[PDB]
Parts: C-alpha cells; sequence; structure tokens
C-alpha cells in the first residue's frame, strides 16, 4: 500500500533508523567484550534483522529509480561511519573462520590440547596480510586470556556466527537490492566492494527469482535457501526425475500445462526428497527398518552386482555339451578344468535370485509412494476442481479409481488430508449432502460432529486401500519389468538357460540400445498394417498360383516321392511366405524354368512381379519404417538440448535478445529465471508460516493455493520493461 | 616410419605406407571419422546383434540341434549345434552373412514335427537380424558419414 | 514425402489463425491468447 | 593436468611461452594466502635468494 509507505517516507523516519544505526555500531563493538555479554547480543541482532525487513518491505512495490530508493542510499551515506563499523564487524568476523580454517595456524599451535598461545595466534593474525594492525588487539580482547596461553580458536570462531547468521545474510539482502534497483551510485559501489565477504558467503545461500504480479510489473524477489535444501536437492535420484522431466515437457506438452506441470513437478520433486529424508541414516521393527535402510541405500548399486552375475552364470553355461552315455541325452557340462564351474554356476543361480529378491524390496520401499502419490494427487484434484464423479462421470484408470473413494484414508501420501471437506462443502447442496457424504463415506452429521474440531500395522490394515493400491502398481510398467526380471531369475533355477533372459537385461538399460527398442512400438500401428500388407500380397500371388501354376511347384528331387507343395492351399500359401520373401530373388529362384512354352510369358511376368512388389518395394519400406523410427527417436533428444540453449523456459524469449552483451543469456538464465530458484521459492513458502508472509510472498502463494498461473514473467524479464532507466 | 622401417623385414609393409593416400585424400578421411564419430553408439548396436544371434543360438541349441547337420557324408556327422561354444559361432559366421537368414543354411522343415515353429524361427531371425540391424548399423555409417 | 504434407497441415493448423496471416507469437503474449483468438474471434464454423 | 604438474619446478617452466616471469607473477598474487615459502617450494624459485 503506497499511502503508508508515502507517509513513511516524509516523517523523521529516517532520523529515527539513523539513531537506531548509530546505537547498534556502538552497542555491539563495546558489547563484544566479554563471555558474560552474550545473552544481550542475541537480542540486539534479532532487533536490526526486524529492522532492515521493515525496510524491505518499505522498498517493495518499488520501481527502480524511485525516490524511496534515493532516500534509503543518501540515509545510508548520512550515516556512513557508523555503518562500515557495522559492516567490518560483519567482515572481520566472517573471514575469522576462514582464517583458522587454514593448517598454516594449526601448526603454529603446538600444544596438543588445542589451547592455543595468545601472542602464538597474535603473529598468525599477522603472518596473513588481510586483517589489520589494530584488528588483532581488538580479537585478543575478544578472546579469554586464561594465563595467557589459551584463546581457544575453535569455539572462538563460531561463538559470534551462529547468533550473526542471518543478519548478516539479511544485510547483504538490502545491499544487493538497492544496488541492484538504482544504478550510478559510487557510495554503494564504495559498499559493495567493504562488504565482499558477506556477499560471496551469503550469494549461494541466497536466490533471486523474478515474478509478475500486481498490475503488470516485474520485481526481483529474494530469499533465503537452506543448507539442507540444496542438499537433498543435488541427488542424482532427484536429477534422474528432472531429466525426464525436460524432455517430455518441452517435446509433446505445450505452453499451457508447461507452469502446471512444472509445479506438479515442483509437488513430486518435493516429495521424493520427504521420503529421501526418511531414510536418511522387540525390535523387529527396528531391525527391519535398519534392513529397509540398508536395501535402499545401497539400491542403485545392488543393480550392478545382479548384472554381473548374470553376465558371469552365462560364460559358464556356455560350456556345454550333449551325449547319450553320461558322464537318454544328458546334457552335461564341458569341464575345462578351472574351479569347478558347476558348483560356482549353482552358487551364481542362488545369488541371482537372492540378489533379484533385494533388487525388488528396493523397488517397493522407494518408488512406490511417488506413484500412489501422483495418482492420489491427480485424483483429489481432478475431483476438488472438476468435480470428475459427483457432477459428471468417466477411462478404465478411472473406473478402477472408482473404489477407494469410500477408503478411510484416500489421501495417504498425499499432503492435503482435508480434501474430503472441500468436494463436500463446495458441492455441498447442489447435489445433495448426504448423497456426497455416502458416496465419501465420510459419515456426514456424525463427520462434522467430530470431537476434534469441537474438543501393529497388520493389525488394522484397511483391506480395501490396499487392494487399490496394488491394482494401480501393477497397472504401473516398471514394477511390471523388475516382476518379469525376478520371476525369470526364479524360473531359473528350473533350467539354468533362463539366466540368459536376465543376461538380456543389458539390453533395455544401455541408452543407445533403449531406443532400438522402443522403435518397433513407437508406430506399431503403422508397421502391422505393413506386414499385414505382405501377407495379403504374398496371398495373391498363391492364390494365382494355385489355379495355373500347380505344375511347377515340385521341390522334390526324387523320382518317384512328389512333393507337390503347391496342392493344399494352405500348404502352397505358407511355401510363399516362408521361401518366398527370403529368396532375395523372389519366388521364381526357387522354381523349374518357364523355358517350357506353355504359360512361359505368363510365368516370366509372374516372377518379375513378385520380386518387384515385394522383395524390392515391401520389404523395403518396413526396413524403411524402422530405421526411420530410429532417426527421428535420435533428433527429440535433439531438439531439447538445442532449444535450451536457445530459450529461457520461463519467458519464450530467445537467445538473441539477452546477446546484446557478453553473457547476457548466460546470466539471464543463470539468475534471473533458475527454474531451481523457482522450485527452492516454493520450498521456501511452504516452510515459513502464514503469519510471516511478505506482501509479494503471500500475493504469489494465494495465487497458488487455488491454482492461477498468472505470475509468472512469460513474456518481460526486467529488460524490456526498465531497459531504458537501466544501464 | 615404423612401418617403412619394418618393411625392409618383409616388403609386403611397403604396402601399409601404400595406404597413406588415404588419411589426407580429404573426402576419404571424412569417411574415416565417421567410425570414430560415434562409436560409443555403434558398438553398442555391434554388442547388440551380438547379443540377439546368441539368443537364437541358445534356443536352436535346445529344440533344433537335430536340423543342424551341415555334412553331406553319410558317415561322418558334423553336427555343428552340439558345442554350444561351436553353435553360436557358426550363427554369427554364417547366419548374418546368409541374406536369407539362418534357415537359408540348414535342412527344410517339410517334416511335421515342429515344423511351424520352426517357420516362425526362420522368419524371425531373418526380420529382426537381417533387416532390422544390419540395416540400422549401415544406417549409422552411411548417416555419419552425411 | 506424402507422410509430410500430412505433417505440415497440422503444424501449421497450430501456428496460423487460417483467416488472417497472423502466427501464434503474437497471440503469445498473454494465457491462451492464441487459443481464445482462435476460439472465437476466428472459428471459420462462425463464419460458416 | 597430473603429467603437467612435473615441471613446475623445472628452470625453464616458460621455456616458449614467451612470458617468462610468470614465476614471480603466481608467487606475488598468491604470496602470503598460500604461504611464500611454500610457494617458492612448489615452483623453485628459491624465494629469498
Ligand atoms: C547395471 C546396468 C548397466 C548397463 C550398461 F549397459 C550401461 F551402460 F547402461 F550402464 C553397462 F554398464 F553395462 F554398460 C545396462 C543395464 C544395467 N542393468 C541394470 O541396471 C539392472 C540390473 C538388474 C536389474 C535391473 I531392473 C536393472 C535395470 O535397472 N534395468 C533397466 C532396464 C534399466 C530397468 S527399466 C526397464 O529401464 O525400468
Ligand atoms: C602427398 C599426399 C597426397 C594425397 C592426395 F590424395 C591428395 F589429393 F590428398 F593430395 C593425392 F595427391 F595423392 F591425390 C594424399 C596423401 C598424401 N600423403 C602425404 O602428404 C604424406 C606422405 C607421406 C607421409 C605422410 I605423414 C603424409 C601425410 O601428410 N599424411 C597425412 C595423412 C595427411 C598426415 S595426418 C594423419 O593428416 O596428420
Ligand atoms: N530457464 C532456463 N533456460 C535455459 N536453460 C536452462 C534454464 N534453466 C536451466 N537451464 C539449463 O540447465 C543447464 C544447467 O547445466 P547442467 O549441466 O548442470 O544441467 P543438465 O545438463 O540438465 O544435467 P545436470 O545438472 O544433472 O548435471 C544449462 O544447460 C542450462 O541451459
Ligand atoms: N482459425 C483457426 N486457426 C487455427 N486453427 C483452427 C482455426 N479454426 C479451427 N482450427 C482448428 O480446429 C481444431 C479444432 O479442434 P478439433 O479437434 O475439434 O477439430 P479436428 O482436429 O479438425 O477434428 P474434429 O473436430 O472433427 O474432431 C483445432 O486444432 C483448431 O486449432
Ligand atoms: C509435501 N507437501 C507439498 O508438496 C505441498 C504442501 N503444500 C503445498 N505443496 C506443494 N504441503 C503442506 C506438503 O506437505
Ligand atoms: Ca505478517
Ligand atoms: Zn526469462
Ligand atoms: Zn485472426
Amino acid at each position: 500500500c503506497t499511502g503508508n509507505q508515502q507517509s513513511l517516507a516524509h516523517s523523521r523516519l529516517w532520523d529515527a533508523v539513523v539513531g537506531f544505526l548509530h546505537v547498534f555500531a556502538h552497542m555491539m563493538m563495546k558489547l563484544a567484550q566479554d563471555s558474560s555479554q552474550i545473552e544481550l547480543l542475541k537480542e540486539l541482532l534479532d532487533l536490526q534483522k526486524d529492522m532492515v525487513v521493515m525496510l524491505l518491505s518499505l522498498l517493495e512495490g518499488n520501481v527502480v529509480n524511485g525516490m524511496i530508493a534515493r532516500q534509503m542510499v543518501d540515509m545510508l551515506v548520512e550515516s556512513s561511519s557508523n555503518v562500515e563499523m557495522i559492516l567490518k564487524f560483519f567482515d572481520m568476523f566472517l573471514k575469522l573462520k576462514d582464517i583458522v580454517g587454514s593448517e598454516a595456524f594449526q601448526d603454529y599451535v603446538t600444544d596438543p590440547r588445542g589451547l592455543i598461545s595468545k601472542k602464538d595466534f597474535q603473529k598468525a593474525m599477522d603472518s596473513q596480510k588481510q586483517f589489520t594492525g589494530p584488528e588483532i588487539q581488538f580479537l585478543l580482547s575478544c578472546s579469554e586470556a586464561d594465563e595467557n596461553e589459551m584463546i581457544n580458536f575453535e569455539e572462538f570462531a563460531n561463538r559470534f556466527q551462529e547468533p550473526a547468521r542471518d543478519i548478516g545474510f539479511n544485510v547483504a539482502v538490502l545491499l544487493t537490492n538497492l544496488s541492484e534497483h538504482v544504478p550510478h551510485d559510487p557510495r554503494l559501489r564504495n559498499f559493495l566492494e567493504l562488504a565482499e565477504s558477506i556477499l560471496e558467503y551469503f550469494r549461494p545461500y541466497l536466490g533471486r527469482i523474478e515474478i509478475m504480479g500486481a498490475s503488470r510489473r516485474i520485481e526481483r524477489i529474494y530469499f533465503e535457501i537452506s543448507e539442507t535444501n540444496r542438499a537433498q536437492w543435488e541427488m542424482p535420484q532427484v536429477k534422474e526425475s528432472k531429466r525426464q522431466f525436460i524432455f517430455d515437457v518441452v517435446n509433446e506438452g505445450g505452453e499451457a500445462e508447461k507452469m502446471e506441470l512444472f509445479v506438479s513437478f515442483c509437488e513430486d520433486t518435493i516429495f521424493e526428497m520427504q521420503i529421501a529424508a526418511q531414510i536418511s541414516e522387540g525390535e523387529l521393527e527396528v531391525q527391519r527398518v535398519k534392513f529397509l535402510n540398508y536395501l535402499s541405500r545401497n539400491f542403485y548399486t545392488l543393480k550392478y552386482l545382479a548384472l554381473f552375475l548374470a553376465f558371469a552364470i552365462n560364460f559358464i553355461l556356455l560350456f556345454y555339451k550333449v551325449s547319450d552315455s553320461p558322464p537318454n541325452m544328458v546334457y552335461y557340462f564341458l569341464e575345462e578344468s578351472t574351479g569347478y564351474m558347476e558348483p560356482a554356476l549353482w552358487c551364481l543361480s542362488l545369488l541371482h535370485t537372492l540378489v533379484a529378491f533385494l533388487i525388488i524390496i528396493g523397488y517397493n520401499c522407494l518408488k512406490v509412494p511417488l506413484v500412489i502419490f501422483k495418482r492420489e494427487k491427480e485424483l483429489a484434484r481432478k475431483l476438488e476442481f472438476d468435480g470428475l464423479y459427483i457432477t459428471e462421470q468417466p477411462d478404465v484408470k478411472g473406473q478402477w479409481d472408482r473404489l477407494v473413494l469410500n477408503t478411510p484414508s484416500f489421501p495417504s501420501n498425499y499432503w492435503d488430508k482435508f480434501v474430503k471437506r472441500k468436494v463436500l462443502d463446495k458441492h455441498g447442496d447442489i447435489f445433495g449432502r448426504e448423497r456426497i457424504a455416502e458416496l465419501l463415506g465420510m459419515d456426514l452429521a456424525s463427520l462434522e460432529i467430530t470431537a476434534h474440531n469441537e474438543r501393529t500395522w497388520l493389525m488394522s490394515i484397511d483391506v480395501k486401500y490396499q487392494i487399490w493400491k496394488f491394482g494401480v502398481i501393477f497397472t504401473d510398467n516398471s514394477f511390471l519389468y523388475s516382476g518379469w526380471y525376478m520371476v525369470m531369475s526364479l524360473l531359473g533355477h528350473y533350467n539354468n538357460f533362463f539366466f540368459a533372459a536376465h543376461l538380456l537385461d543389458i539390453a533395455m538399460g544401455v541408452k543407445t540400445l533403449r531406443t532400438i527398442l522402443s522403435s518397433v512400438t513407437h508406430n506399431g500401428k503403422q508397421l502391422v498394417m505393413t506386414v499385414g500388407l505382405l501377407a495379403v500380397v504374398v496371398y495373391l500371388y498363391t492364390v494365382v498360383a494355385f489355379n495355373f501354376f500347380r505344375k511347377f511347384y515340385n521341390k522334390s528331387e526324387d523320382e518317384d516321392e512328389p512333393d507337390m507343395k503347391c496342392d493344399d492351399m494352405m500348404t502352397c500359401y505358407l511355401f510363399h511366405m516362408y521361401v518366398g520373401v527370403r529368396a532375395g530373388g523372389g519366388i521364381g529362384d526357387e522354381i523349374e524354368d518357364p523355358a517350357g512354352d506353355e504359360y512361359e510369358l505368363y510365368r516370366v511376368v509372374f516372377d518379375i512381379t513378385f520380386f518387384f512388389f515385394v522383395i524390392v518395394i515391401l520389404l523395403a519400406i518396413i526396413q524403411g519404417l524402422i530405421i526411420d523410427a530410429f532417426g527421428e527417436l535420435r533428433d527429440q533428444q535433439e531438439q531439447v538440448k538445442e532449444d535450451m540453449e536457445t530459450k529461457c523456459f520461463i519467458c519464450g524469449i530467445g537467445s538473441d535478445y539477452f546477446d546484446t552483451t557478453p553473457h547476457g543469456f548466460e546470466t539471464h538464465t543463470l539468475e534471473e529465471h533458475n527454474l531451481a530458484n523457482y522450485m527452492f521459492f516454493l520450498m521456501y513458502l511452504i516452510n515459513k508460516d502464514e503469519t510471516e508472509h511478505t506482501g509479494q510472498e503471500s500475493y504469489v502463494w494465494k495465487m497458488y493455493q487455488e491454482r492461477c498461473w498468472d505470475f509468472f514473467p512469460a513474456g518481460d524479464c526486467f529488460r524490456k520493461q526498465y531497459e531504458d532507466q537501466l544501464s
């Protein structure tokens, strides 16, 4: 609201702030000289944290060159000599941790207790040339004396770091906000170099983002990112979902759902991260949980020991021979005279059947939730928004899903556990409350009569919900492939040739191969037709042979024994389709010459036409289709890599508009619109309270809690509105 | 230099310098870099050929050993498909080069015993290998040239 | 080629208006801009 | 890189790269931050002398 931000811009509020600036720079530098003064100083840092966030919330709704920004900067330079004293206090107490991490001063202490001598550590700071002369006696006075041989550099590093943590980040926000807001202020240029160390210690934990709300203006929004949110973001199990999410959105997804899939992806990744935090490192439950944690943690590598074994049980098997007298036919092993192979074969079989099971359990305990999360989310959301069932009517998927609504735990992974009430209330009467409570199993009256508002897993394991979950998982594809790998492994103990069907998983995983495997199924609906066309053409050329050319079809040399393959038309047709399309010269290559004048010319056309139509055209098209489907699937993976280096993926502005300066597009992508920044912003919003969301924060949040996507830039990024007014 | 020097050992080595015409002559040097341009995705295709011919060797070693008698002599039986390490080499040697698939080099399935199954074995070995993969490869090669 | 003539159609019908020769970019400066434009401004069904 | 980490001690590291004073430059610019004497030992400069 401007009407308050105008009145605050015209009082003596700056002159109030200047007095608060002068008391802050002098209270700390007096209070930093005792251990028994530290209780007071933590309160002071939390106070000026709340002061500068008032300055930030005063500087929201800010234009690039506005007088509020200009009254902010001269007030900082009317309060110069103290505001560097607070800046140098942040600057000295941050390099103190980075200096003491060097081994040059751990070598300067020879005490095994760690109690470094004061004058010894005094010349240590005098050895490095970054601090000043008065700084070390300021630091020696900050240190404890303890018979002048003990400063205890370890506790001295982190003592004044954790209470000074958020405020040192927060002051860097305001400095980098205003410097990004107004250009050409050399006092700010004096300020930014004076506070360089607090920038780089608080640049990775910072994140920038740019949203456009509040009557068509984009503005830089800033936030904190924890160490924990960046730790479980740079995991490959999270990253593999992203690389797929990059693919199927820019390839087949339109510009509309791009953002809707993005926040859905932001929902799903946030999920996997919760369940990865769940598994991060009488007692039957405890032992089993340790077992599961061990499994899932190794899960990525337990697949490699399954691949090895399987490539070994083969090199062994590749040594079978057959004979009558078993040293009827008795399959046995060559016995190459190495370590007894049979024994090792049995051992590896066992293993390959165990290390499969423990590949199934891992999948069940890792990738299941994120699927029974994707289903629950999508369902509930297409329920309380589109009113799928109560108003409209369904898709085998939908019919199957119309089974858990009665369940007492419908939202079992979808965080929102109140999606029951919402739908009822929003269609309360329109479709009959009691009817809706019956459909959803809420128990209406008693439900709302729940005392909550007013005032042994096997033991109670709901059956019906388990049935729904198993149905949906068995409907999954990747679980079916792991079920097939288990079933083949198990069946292998029946006959080791089945340990030659795991041998085959090298293929379905090895990238360049997996493409060649999807080629067939990519357009089978238009390759099966071609095969069928081959079947019908060979049919038509079989019928004529069965009406006029039966005479020639005698593939038996024996004078007496006549074969006459072309008598039972079901036999002639198979003869053609078996040795016809494989002759390479057509059918006429496998029958007697037409030298006989009888129908000689007609057969001379039958041969040539069968060859040309089939073995030159169709046995070509097919190959054609195949090779092609292999080429296109090698381009869909190309266009992505192309455009991700050409478009911003948030706004549809190419790289040319950001090529009018070095690293223009690069910098734009790297800080203006890193989508990682957006996904972090979503987590930061979800984490903090509601009573603390600032204006723009609460605004974007409340436009998210009802699924409106008008707060993404999509058309201009802070260099099309203010391009002229900023250099 | 090493080939030239070794040539004095046996003049056929003066047929390895003969080959430098190639590595310098532009239009050729391209054809030579084609193979190494994407070998990481052509070696995989070869390997896929190896594995498919393997899978079609195993079935022949479990049900079709009977047919694999490439020796005409009445007495002397060859039976190439007895030592699986022998049957697999027989396939990978005269299989992918038949141009009509493996079924072009064995006795006819006229015998009703497993006649239909062999009529599918032949056609599938031909289609999957000699029409698809021995095509892709050529494909990869020609492309890398384009 | 006969598999591309059927491609270009599906491409451009999602790129041009078919009544005015204005692409989808000019109607991309707002959500569903091109979509709304096609759906009410120029549904040729409306003309017929 | 590992192989290149062999000539830094050599008395003639910049043998074709015209700049033959690239020894001093690096020392001076990281003079203390990483220990002069340590850097002179790494680069075979013989610091003081
Ligand atoms: C380890 C491995 C390496 C290679 C390499 F080719 C590559 F280059 F790709 F890495 C090689 F390293 F060998 F060179 C190929 C496949 C595997 N196999 C598995 O990961 C594995 C093992 C057992 C059970 C299952 I399930 C799997 C497994 O995850 N399979 C699939 C096919 C990837 C599962 S899916 C159908 O994609 O969901
Ligand atoms: C003279 C010549 C002509 C032709 C013509 F084909 C062309 F049209 F290209 F000019 C021809 F004139 F014959 F038509 C082709 C190759 C040569 N060979 C050499 O230059 C030669 C000789 C000996 C040792 C070496 I080393 C070379 C030589 O430089 N080789 C390479 C292969 C170019 C060296 S590299 C691997 O490229 O570094
Ligand atoms: N808004 C964006 N516009 C264009 N490209 C983007 C955008 N956001 C991220 N990227 C892309 O993300 C990539 C970041 O580099 P990086 O290699 O780390 O990611 P990756 O190639 O997908 O694989 P990974 O990060 O897992 O190693 C860059 O290619 C960068 O272009
Ligand atoms: N003026 C127009 N510009 C671009 N596209 C148009 C225009 N008018 C109609 N269309 C196209 O007509 C299609 C309407 O969707 P719809 O699927 O119903 O038609 P269809 O795909 O041709 O087949 P059918 O309507 O018979 O089911 C949209 O793809 C829409 O882009
Ligand atoms: C896991 N999770 C989310 O993913 C989420 C949320 N609110 C919004 N989202 C996206 N809550 C409360 C939540 O617990
Ligand atoms: Ca508030
Ligand atoms: Zn952008
Ligand atoms: Zn129009």
